[PDB]
């Protein structure tokens, strides 16, 4: 049974086994509170690459230490990071599965302790501090910590990169009319409200030619916010600065009631990628081979993201090849327990 | 856990329970060979009623003998069918279930010794009879037998009626100019091939005022044949007709290779529905209620029609109950075992 | 793969297709309330007879009136019934299922309005109106009622006969000293109790020389009651008398805990089976073909009864059968949607 | 939902947190060929950890480098084998898990290049070395190296210990008269072909007061070999000698055909625990919370050991609660994701 899901795919020159992504999930397991990656993620990711995942993103890292959501989260603002993350590198490529990471800024909705910062002085919410307005300054600075990041990623060894410009961080924040209210050229104008994350891209695309990615949120799930339709112009704007695959998300930017379903944010990745002729990731409630199958042959995304099913399940890849009378290669080690 | 597949869908005024619909399947269980319904159906399809599919369409049901696929097909062309068709709807509805007939003519795909009719005298494939070229007194004949159709379907009390306009049979060659090589008001234009087929639901209409599908094959398969696009002008018609909803199928007008996959004509059904802006029923390996209740809440389609899955499982709404964790209404005999 | 829940099993010449068996289930749709097989019974049995069960068990069928557990019960104390069992009886065994029977009487535990009677004038509980003690007429009437069902049963066509002297009902009764505190020849002693049991047997052996069942609660659960070891004699008294299988159930001859889970009969059925030497039945939270086959294969059982599992899904072998990967035949009509 | 199955389990002062067992499965990942712990195992064992098995013993580990099974084996014959297992201890610990570590060796069924020893010098088959015939000094060797080795894994700080008697390893040739033709103390007799066991299991328990497990083959499936009812005099053994649980597997002593299915060996587990009275361990084919529910339940056994499953899926433990409606202690790292 051959099937598109266990198919190789190609980016720039990368070839990733299959359509099968782990999408980033934050672990909050950095107990030293410094960023550094501890054994909590050594076991963590490289069980998914055991589990015959094509392509591991890591969690949401904070280029600065104030762009962490929380002091348990994992950093990358320091050379003194590298060390930790290569030994993440290897202890997953060892598997055949790729490994990229997500480079994150939560802006106005970091939980870290002190100063935080955001597009506007507007909250999140009225249980959230308020954010420092950025300056001029302050987006050049943070527009530079991202190059730094990917500077370090590339040097860890990373396969991929994504920029986090979704669930209301701090690009996001930028992105929606909701968070940013400014009235210089980063606010007050779709284009305007691009101008960061295009900053952002260049800045990374300037030490970083491999396989990009760019996270997004389709939607605020307000009547004042963004909607998928929006983010066409702005996947176009993308894919003229060399980002070679969206993933698709959505919402988070502010309190909103979303309707959830298996696939509920399929449409937002079909849309992107037929209006805006660019490969994207589709993720929520992705959960069985079947549903990737169609999801694949239909042309609605070109990689498939799991979530929770990937928490629940480290070696999804088997059951769903299983579930589609497919076949993959078990680690030498499981094959006798692999095998029908 | 509120969802859509279980969520009640009114038609005309006809209220089904649920968006489950079992896609009509010929079962060749007429041994008398004179169209009557047997016990097989009367077995067959009130199972699924009390497996509490909503809506029920009967197998292809020949208006002529001629026009059967098979002489163990059920039969129409008789006032003396609506006794027996007439029980099978009480054994059907009695569960709640609402209960449709597809009205079929198999054309030049017939497999009743005798003559076989068509558009033109061009044989399915070189295992086929070539067809007799129908006259305008054959073309009127047929249009009258499947409204002599409808009014028996009627009386029997069935719910819904569809036109079998799908699969390479009768209509469909009329449809497709693979098959309609016809030089007069019935051929030669995308309107003349489409004449028959306007007839036919003319002629229904005027007996028949409740809910009406009419099922299509959306592609031919074939370079010179029809394609999705080609049945948006089509469908369009339908909806002024008094169609109530295009139930999406695919293939069959002449011999053509497919590539099957899960939900590898949901694209079809999404396609008309939006485009010509009517309901669709979505078909073709669907076999999951995750599956089916994201066809549903992305509004690929209305209904969700089953095959195969409902003949491997007649209670399958209950387990696709189960895997959405939605409620639904046991058979008061069964409640105890049902109870999850 | 070969299993031996799929391997034929032959009973006294009577050959079983597989070891699949739908446990008898009370479905009270006898709405005529007069004991008759109505339009339910001719759609529910069946369809669990397409779904390739190879043994299927009639509900309890009472004896006489006032045997019934409710007035919703199916009957057989009249040749009146005869004609509508031999109906049902056709429906099943057409599809190459061997059908059964259960004879019945409710005694203490009856419903139907009227007089109820047991071996002692004692209550089921305080929500039970309290018996009429059994005269030795009475005995002697319930015993020739037992036979007239068993030859009525005959004539309807049945292959298997099942005697309920199980879940507390009248010969349950007798049994227990619990519910039996006779002076006479049918209760104070272990023979004694068992003298109604042995009779009602022999009654049925002078008119049935087929497959013949006998149904018993291996526990009453109470102190004072009996366990598995208590029929153990009985058991072997039962093979001595022709009685071909022990369906091996427990409990309900007075209001009682029970701590359920899978499989929590099994051992009553195999403690009988290897002890008195003789074919048992399983039952009791049955519900996967894995969990089937180790009953099986561990001698544990000859027959496996499903219950619950058969209401929730009729083609339920259908499903124990891929999940074994064993091959069995599909009904010819769904032969292309069987196909695995 | 209360079960056995997540329902905690003392042995001596340990207590597990439930029922599962990750049974020793050789990964031979050792690629330093020096027994030493890899990356592989640190990555391998902690998986079942996080997947919150209660009880994860690690693989066949030998006791001396010609007692390995093969060069990629672990290995705890010296004091620097004790750094990387107390490195894996703490990394399986730290979850919640207790580990356990199987003490072997490999017999005459030792692919290490080289010399290789056995009770009496006849071949596994006619493509295995012939082994050299162990002198009483060799023998006493062995025992101390078992009591060498479980000192270690003391120091390391394993939970508990089991010795390898059985799949037709070192100690299983002793036990079976089909690899054991001495003619000295330690042969020709059923107490004489337990000595050697008998040994080793105090040399340990010199050393060791903790769990003490014992994994025997209940049969050798061969007409000259051992069978059930012979382990039953050697588990009362055992259990003398300080034996807290059998571990009952079977076979492999000589080439030989088995038939295997879904808990083909827990009759071996229930027979020695109920003849014994001690608690044993079931393993094989076990692959459904609701099979290893019944096995518990019904006394069979008290711990259940999964192989193959644990190597599909390391979070076994999660899906088998669902399955049972039983509700565990997710990391809380995933508990957003264990969630319902
Ligand atoms: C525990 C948890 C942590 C998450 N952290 C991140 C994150 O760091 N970066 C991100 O892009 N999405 C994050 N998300 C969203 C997931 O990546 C995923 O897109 C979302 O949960 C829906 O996917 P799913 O339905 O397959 O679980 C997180 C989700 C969960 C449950
Ligand atoms: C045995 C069988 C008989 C069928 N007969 C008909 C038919 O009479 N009319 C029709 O429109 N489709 C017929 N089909 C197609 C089904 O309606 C259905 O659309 C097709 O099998 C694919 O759906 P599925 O994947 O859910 O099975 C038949 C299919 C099968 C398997
Ligand atoms: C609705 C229902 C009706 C039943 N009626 C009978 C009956 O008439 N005779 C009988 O012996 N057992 C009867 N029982 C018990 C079943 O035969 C079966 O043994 C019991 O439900 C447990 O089996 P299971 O776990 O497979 O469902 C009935 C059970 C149910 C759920
Ligand atoms: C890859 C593999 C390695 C194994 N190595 C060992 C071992 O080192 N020690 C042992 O006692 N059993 C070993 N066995 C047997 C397993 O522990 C287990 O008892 C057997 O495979 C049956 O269990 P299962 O059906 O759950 O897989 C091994 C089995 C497999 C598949």
């Amino acid at each position: 049974m051959n099937t598109m899901l266990f198919s190789p795919y190609t980016i720039r020159g990368l070839t990733l086994k299959n359509r099968i992504v782990m999408s980033p999930m934050c672990m909050y397991s950095c107990d030293t509170k410094d960023g550094a990656v501890r054994t909590w993620h050594k076991i963590h990711y490289p069980a998914r690459a055991v589990g015959q995942v094509g392509l591991i993103i890591v969690e949401a890292t904070g280029v600065t230490p104030q762009g962490r959501i929380s002091e348990r989260d994992l950093g990358i603002w320091s050379d003194d990071h590298i060390a930790g993350l290569r030994e993440l590198v290897g202890l997953v490529k060892e598997h055949g599965a790729a490994i990229g990471i997500q480079l994150a800024h939560a802006g106005r909705k970091s939980q870290v302790p002190g100063e935080i910062i955001a597009p506007s002085a507007v909250p999140f919410d009225d249980s959230s501090p308020t954010p420092k307005e950025m300056t001029k300054a302050d987006i050049e600075e943070t527009v530079q910590a991202f190059q730094n990041g990917a500077r370090r990623a590339k040097e860890a060894g990373f396969d991929v990169i994504e920029i986090h410009a979704a669930h209301g961080y701090l690009i996001n924040e930028f992105l929606s009319p909701l968070s940013n209210r400014r009235q210089d050229e980063y606010g007050g104008s779709p284009e305007n409200r691009y101008r960061f994350l295009g900053e952002v891209i260049d800045a990374v695309r300037e030490v970083w030619d491999g396989p990009l990615f760019v996270r997004i949120s389709a939607s605020d799930y307000h009547p004042d916010g963004l909607t998928a339709k929006d983010y066409v112009p702005y996947a176009k704007r993308m894919k003229e600065q060399g980002v070679d695959l969206v993933d698709v998300s959505s919402g988070a930017i502010v309190p909103a009631r979303m309707n959830v379903y298996p696939g509920y944010q399929v449409p937002f990745a079909e849309l992107i990628r037929r209006e805006a002729d660019i490969p994207t990731g589709a993720v929520g409630l992705i959960t069985s081979g079947w549903q990737a199958e169609e999801i694949l042959q239909n042309g609605r995304a070109d990689l498939v993201f799991l979530g929770r099913e990937l928490l629940r399940n480290p070696y999804w890849p088997y059951a769903a090849a299983r579930e589609l009378g497919a076949k993959i290669s078990a680690p030498v080690q499981y094959e006798r327990g692999w095998r029908f």
